[PDB]
């Protein structure tokens, strides 16, 4: 199947050829210049995946309100649609990444759309922090940490049919992400709440494939305001050292305390073995969920360089899960992961045009300035040229959004789905 | 009437009184001993008053979930008699404010409930952050700031409106807080966009009766991630000091910037007579909108030490509006702000009681040590017994949360509601 | 004696009457709670803090420094200064050493401290900055510089401040780097981190079977990009990788904006790492100010987490308490005796906390209650029971009043000679 | 020269043809996208920011400082290092001194500076530090000490820079204070601002017709509680209170964490008091890094405004742009130069915004299409124009890269004695 007529994207594609023969022909000779096959870069470029979630193709809001645009998306099959969207024309976004019980239905019809749309399942998520209708249990003081033994147990239970909806439509990993905290100081024992957390997460450990992995994420605040249990990369380097092998960290790039040196967390992580992924987005005040490297993106890149630099050096048995976690409140929700996938894969091209040998160098002769200077030269290069291209090559739009905006995809789809209604946030 | 039966609240202070009464005399002999009359600090801390969010007697909740209590507010009238508890058990919270359009009915109606409940009306709240049913605009992308002049003037209508309703019920201020603002570099012209908005408070300010203030909420992001067109205190005060006179700016405590000294910011303010009021709550990260004091209460009485300073230089006409607006997420929302009203009180019990003479020498002879020391003395003292023998002469309880749970208000209401 | 006994005694005796009103005010108020004043008072008199030598000069910013009059000339002025501190709070019988700001004759530091009253914590290596007639240069790292030669020589500079410190009683090693970077590229940050671990290690072997090795994370300054030991995780890291006599030291200031420090503190201690504390306060930065004089609730929930160790009962927990501030703008010696009581202060609230009922309520999750009952403790103005305790012991009912009635500055003042250059 | 011309000339040829196909290819794409290159590259190697006097010199913090060699110690010394940065980039002729630390007679200093072919900036007071034989300490405060004599002191003094200015060709004077407090009650918030005020008037009435008063405000560091001039409001209300040769002066560096330091930038153009900036990056503090090595972006969006503020032909719009900067673990010449051109890098990226585009977006709400019109500038590798700017002026195509072929840092390190071998 094919969301988006075949002929506009060629259509949409030669009107843009010759622009992009130009600029690719350009760089290529600038590069070859700097010793390095633009070709080699463009082949990995093409080879790069980042997972989209289902939970962003619809549009997001805040505590305040939420504005739906419209041909909003009813249901999981209506956002595998969008999603198939994202793919065929970035050509970057394989796999979408499943959220429970939000996207719950028959496992052989999920399997089955994803084929047909040529789309594949990246890590399950599992949902402990909100209510869901008939749900014996509230998660309103906490899940897998709760206090009640009964309410642990339940969200164990939720965790493990996670796994088994995973396994049943060929995912390979649960991310765990909880608002388990406080609001108050005395409200929560800190170490009990954190036993009771590790003790849980060992239950769901148990159920986990030989060849799957499980994920737990850290967060400052929110939905807790004053303490959270899994707050830092800290704590989650003690959730997966505890858990075991297959118990990795996932880094949510707007999950940080201000100011944060997030890359000195990632390559901290690949030293021990700990990566588990990615979530990415972006910030400048709190868990802001923005479109990646829309407002720090040189941060992107210093992600990614740690990310390039570890696979340089062959670190075997090293293949983060790569996604975007992001909330579209004043933009098309498929534009703007269009885009966001298009920047991860701007700021790894990127990174790969760094020179590791002077670098090196440089760092081994402090350096300072040249050793900045060495990976400037790489995130100063426009790799534009080469994204298009490997788009082009692939089956992907030169100009990815134009192409969307010329079919009409979203006024079509405005169509065949049921209007929606503004509405305040969880606020009152 | 009375929400709360008397016999309850008789029978827990009568529990109580005892203690009291130990406390309050081994206070004011220390007090005394300082050169201090425990008497003229009761007598002043019964008269604070402090508003109570009427969004804020529901449970709140956040973009991820929200978990209900028993027993929530069906509407305004719920909230209302609600409000007459925390009024009836603080003697702290006299009057309710009211946000439009969530608590939109009539307003003769409003004011009957009002004054048959022992409530009154503090500053109306105008509501331009998200779409009520019906509306011709959508405030997606702004209201008041909005580009489109059209849904810039169904902006204005709006707020005009909440003062028509306010001037119904007794109130005499209309609080602005938008969202306004933008989430990626570019998308607003922050020039063009502040222009605009300008424009649209003018045409407010234009409509507002001589007998009331407008009062301008900056708010440093949420629901905007990138920028915010009322952003900060710099921006407010242009804001205010381009309006006139009757416009002023409201500090809401969690608005601000990681580490920035909020206190500093009241003291400019109220330098150049621009500080309208406050919101009142606590935080650590965000806006986090807790209970007030239950994070940094230290902080809490700084602020209160520069309004107590402001009368003491001699400041004049100098009234600001004081108010709570929290979100009550994990609590029974009547007894946080049972607590917050009462952690209010509690810091302003302590800048009343700094020794201004003793401050003012070590200030001028820069002696940094005994001048923090000299507020701490002040921060230190426990003045619970202060503000529960207020609360026991005035009608209220010694201990609120404790006769509010002996009265099982909160199972009544929970019986008489829906689930 | 420092100060004149009987300008202590004096100082006493005209608050001697007003102390006995606060307390035995405070006393009933506390028994209708179910507490025993005695009891508190008894933990109170026992609770020590150790005083930063480097902190009892007048500190600076790299903008300026203003010193006062009677600036220490060395660490015998600083220990005779440290001498008047716990006279008069009686809560600071130990002073911290910084190599080489103070090294000396180790005989001599162990005669004056024997003389004076005082004993030694921890001891603090140097490598943040460089000392005449090195042979390498700390401007690019220490202990993780790229050379192995700097990184040798730093690790013998440790070494040696083990030695001292077995000379004097010490039992640890504190260590505080500066290592990082300035610019995005400049280090290799696992390379930097392993370099440092060798190097610990190193340092590590030279540890006496009953002594402790504490690494101290920073999130920036001096460096302003990254920093190899930047926040606990990356403590944890490394003294789970040292060895059991590796632990971490928590400093207040040196955490991230809004970073929930008590929750740090409380991981520390679930993970038996938590080797002691460094006591101050902030606002902006690592801003160094007298403990509590900022943000006295957090330092409370700190120790409310150190006291619900030992109701937990965590075996074997003896975390160094140690103060690091500098005094830009107050005699030093005002500043460290008012933090000292800050600490006891925080202290000494914690230990009113309602435990059992602390636990209902959070078992029950009735968050209200939960705090409210952290509060009651808190809320108390335990200054009569610091008091009390210090009289008892031989201190002053009010230290910086008796300080200052003694004209210890003005004495020191006229026997110290300022610097000219 | 301090740079031999057969250097400078032997480089370029190096690099000329590299930069021929780039600089043509750039051209090609511009004009692909309706943008002539040539008229950027000619607005481009006329935009001027002033070097530090005080920046040549090697940094540090409070815990140490570790010089290079060639240190250069006096104002003319620096002023010989200005030149080379000066000759190199063609973006920095002017100079910005530092009163007390580069005094030196006034005409000595113009001839120097012409001799160099260097010009000054805006004179910079010190009262955040005390001078030898200083009558008044401005340990508590300079402009809003509470004590009279010491106002007056802080006044004279910058009134003396001013006379200074006016001797060598400045223009404005900017006046940093590090007046504020380290805890609460220190200082009364309203009278220390009020007695500012009152001092700042003194100084304004020093100020000749075609003169400039610029006040910086900063939320901390000397002041760890409190600053008098801590923000943009409390500056805004400065310069409108002196009057209209006062303006505000804009350091990157002294914002609160996650601040929107671009729109206070936009909201004090739309009101006429943006004096000039203080270029410089950071990530944690006030870090007084090399402009645009951790947040290139935020630089650009910064200019962004300033380009625009231009295309709407905003009155009272003419900011100085200053660099402020310290460098602690490099070259201070390499780290000028490059940041220099970092800045120019910035500037030429928001000239190339499609103003109508831009323009359109906002007003549809198409806020992705916004943000990438803004991308698309951004992501343009515009070294090309920078690198012909330069050739065409007489600087390098690669400055750093001839600096260091000019081995100048090795021939003052000859001519300069270190403090230790
Ligand atoms: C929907 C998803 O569970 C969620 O976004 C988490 O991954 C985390 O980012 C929340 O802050
Ligand atoms: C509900 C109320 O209008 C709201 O809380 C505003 O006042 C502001 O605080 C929001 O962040
Ligand atoms: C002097 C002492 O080594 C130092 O203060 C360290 O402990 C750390 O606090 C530095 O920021
Ligand atoms: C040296 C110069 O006066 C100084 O840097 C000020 O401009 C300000 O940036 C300080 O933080
Ligand atoms: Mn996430
Ligand atoms: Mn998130
Ligand atoms: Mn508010
Ligand atoms: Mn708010
Ligand atoms: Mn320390
Ligand atoms: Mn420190
Ligand atoms: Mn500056
Ligand atoms: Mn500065």
């Amino acid at each position: 199947e094919f969301r988006i007529a075949q002929d506009v994207v060629a259509r949409e594609n030669d009107r843009r050829a010759s622009a992009l023969k130009e600029d690719y022909e350009a760089l290529g000779a600038n590069l070859a210049r700097r010793g390095v096959d633009i070709e080699a870069v463009t082949a990995k470029v093409e080879k790069f995946f980042v997972a989209v979630p289902s939970w962003g193709v619809g549009t997001g809001g805040t505590r305040f309100a939420r504005f739906p645009g419209t041909g909003e998306p009813r249901g999981i099959f209506d956002k595998l649609d969008d999603c198939a969207v994202i793919q065929q024309l970035t050509r970057a976004t394989p796999n979408v990444s499943l959220h429970i019980p939000w996207d719950k239905a028959d496992p052989k019809e999920l399997k089955a759309r994803g084929d047909a749309l040529g789309l594949g399942f990246d890590a399950m998520n599992s949902n402990t922090f909100s209510d869901a209708p008939g749900q014996a249990h509230s998660y309103k003081y906490g899940s897998l940490s709760h206090t009640n033994a009964a309410t642990r147990a339940q969200a164990v239970e939720h965790n493990l049919e996670c796994i088994e909806i995973g396994k049943a439509i060929g995912s390979k990993a649960l991310t765990v992400w909880i608002g388990d905290g406080s609001n108050f100081p005395g409200q929560s024992n800190f170490t009990r709440a954190f036993e009771r957390y590790l003790s849980a997460m060992a239950e769901i450990y148990k159920g986990l494939p030989d060849d799957w992995k499980l994920f737990s994420e850290h967060k400052m605040y929110e939905p807790a305001f004053y303490s959270t249990v899994v707050q830092d990369w800290g704590t989650n380097y003690l959730i997966a050292q505890t858990l075991g092998p297959k118990a990795q960290c996932l880094v949510d790039l707007g999950h940080h305390a201000p100011n944060t040196n997030i890359e000195m967390i990632v390559a901290r992580l690949i030293q021990f073995g700990k990566l588990g992924g990615f979530h990415f987005n972006d910030s400048k005040y709190g868990d802001d969920d923005l479109d990646a490297g829309a407002i720090e993106p040189y941060r992107l890149f210093l992600v990614f360089n740690e990310l390039v630099d570890a696979e340089a050096r062959g670190v075997k048995g090293f293949h983060p899960a790569h996604m975007i976690d992001q909330a579209h409140n004043v933009t098309d929700p498929i534009e703007s992961l269009i885009n966001s996938a298009n920047e991860i894969r701007r700021a790894y091209a990127q990174a790969l045009l760094v020179d590791r040998a002077a670098l090196s160098g440089y760092q081994e002769d402090n350096d300072a300035l040249m050793a900045t200077e060495t990976l400037k030269r790489a995130y100063r290069t426009d790799v534009e040229p080469i994204l298009a291209e490997a788009r082009r090559r692939t089956g992907g739009a030169v100009d990815p959004v134009a192409t969307y905006r010329a079919s009409g995809y979203r006024a079509r789809v405005a169509a065949e789905r049921p209007a929606s209604v503004a509405g305040g946030g969880g606020i009152i």
